[PDB]
């Protein structure tokens, strides 16, 4: 069931690609 690892490890690692869309959005 490796897709529902990924769907688990996935939306911690996004809070990168989140985050420098936040830091981005302010400049």
């Amino acid at each position: 069931k490796k897709k529902l690892f990924i769907m688990i490890v996935g939306g911690l690692v996004g809070l990168r690609i989140v985050f420098a869309v936040l830091s981005i959005k302010k400049k």
